[PDB]
DNA sequence: CAAAGGCCGAGGAATGCGCCCTTTTAGCCTTCTTTTGTCAATGGATTTGTG
């Protein structure tokens, strides 16, 4: 994601400072959300989601 | 000898105002190549099982 720098850097570019050909990338970018989506640690995340 | 009237011009609303044709320009619309995000394999290095 684009926190705290200006981009939006993508999968190979990430991965090239991790030296992941983007598959293990995108794994440890989907293990991160899966660990921010438990309750207990995204409350508060989830009451900033408006609906 | 003047007066009526015919003439022209100087000033305004507005019920007033292009069309047909050639030629470029924008943009949308499809078709294809590439960067990118994804699913599954397939070992391989710690974690645990064991006594």
């Amino acid at each position: 994601f684009g926190i705290d720098m200006n981009t939006d850097y993508t999968l190979e570019e990430v991965g090239k400072q991790f030296d992941v050909t983007r598959e293990r990338i995108r794994q440890i970018e989907a293990k991160a959300l899966r660990k921010l989506r438990h309750p207990s640690r995204s409350e508060v995340l989830r009451s900033f989601l408006d609906d």
